[PDB]
């Protein structure tokens, strides 16, 4: 996250740290006791919930999981289309003060331009920079459709540099308490704008289908 502020422990209790061999590479959100929502672009990884400082064990706060299955709905890498993925955890996460579920918008809900949201993550402060050991967050504003695309929800900041960066991909965009977006991409210098998030409301019905039909799918 660029142009943000250090979060306090448990400030964003739904946050997920997706790691590869213990290295954080993407963010996500717990949207169900058994599922974490992230970006398809991000994809033996593990999912870490309840984390604060990436470099600390935090045994009494963290919950770690293996991914039992992954689901996507027409993801297209070339067009950055439908960049959304659901990771089924190896078991149910326990809901604690440090691990909570982030509610979703109803199918087709909208967020008008100018709506205030927040985005939090462990991403870097500049392209190619180091990750942030603590979670950081920034206030963002939904942009005019004209600056975005139907498949996404776009935001910007008032400052010259603020928004997502390396490692924030997959982290949720939270507006009016709901996960309206999934960090997908941003072009040029991080914070320049606008940030592109997959529009979650477009996938509500599909997500529901996944949540209600747990399992690895056809074998
Ligand atoms: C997120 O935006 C909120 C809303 O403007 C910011 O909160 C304000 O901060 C200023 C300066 O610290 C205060 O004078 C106001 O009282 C605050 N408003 C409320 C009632 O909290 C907040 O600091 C922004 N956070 C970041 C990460 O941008
Ligand atoms: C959501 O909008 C699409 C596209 O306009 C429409 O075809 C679909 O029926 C809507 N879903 C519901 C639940 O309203
Ligand atoms: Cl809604």
């Amino acid at each position: 996250i660029v142009g943000g502020r250090k979060a306090r422990p448990r400030q964003f209790p739904f946050l997920a740290s997706i790691q590869n061999q213990g290295r954080h590479f993407c963010g996500g959100a717990l949207i169900h006791a058994r599922f974490v929502m992230t970006a398809a672009s991000c994809f033996v990884s593990t999912v870490v919930l309840g984390a604060y400082d990436l470099r600390r064990r935090e045994r009494q706060s963290r919950q770690t999981f293996s991914i039992s299955s992954m689901s996507e709905n027409g993801y297209d890498p070339q067009q950055n289309l439908n960049d959304l993925m659901l990771l089924q955890l190896d078991r149910e996460a326990n809901l604690t003060s440090s691990v909570t579920i982030l509610p979703l918008p109803l199918q087709n809900a909208t967020v008008e331009a100018g709506t205030r949201c927040q985005v939090a993550g462990w991403g870097s402060q500049r392209s190619g920079g180091r990750l942030s050991r603590f979670p950081r967050f920034v206030n963002v504003t939904v942009t005019p459709e004209d600056q975005c695309r139907p498949n996404n929800v776009c935001t910007g900041v008032l400052t010259r540099r603020g928004g997502i960066c390396n490692g924030d991909q997959g982290t949720p965009l939270v507006c009016e308490g709901l996960a309206h977006g999934v960090a997908s991409f941003s072009l040029g210098p991080c914070g320049r704008g606008p940030d592109f998030f997959t529009r979650v409301a477009l996938f509500r019905d599909w997500i529901d289908g996944v949540l209600n039909n747990p399992g690895p799918g056809p074998a």
